């Protein structure tokens, strides 16, 4: 993959972390919807939603 | 008779030489980057990079 030891900018400069190494891009289109990932906030513990039975 | 004639035979520098018998073109760009031929020198006789694990 990438080294850029080559030219050194500056000092580990950004170089390499080993961010991660499992496939984590597995969230709303990456998985089709099946795991939608989303930006909403709600107060307390919960979110309780009623429908009819 | 061919016996009382001179005969010489013909001779030539045909001005070749063989520069090995196995494949090295096969070495960049035909491995798609995974041997890499860069025109980059350290010196001493060592070099290090750190990357934070």
């Amino acid at each position: 993959a990438l080294s850029d030891l080559q030219v050194f900018n500056d000092w580990a400069y950004k170089t390499m972390s080993e961010v991660l190494d499992q496939q984590v891009e597995l969230f709303n289109g990456a998985t089709r919807g099946a795991i939608i990932l989303r930006s909403a906030g709600n107060t307390g513990d919960l979110s309780e939603a009623a429908f009819w039975a």
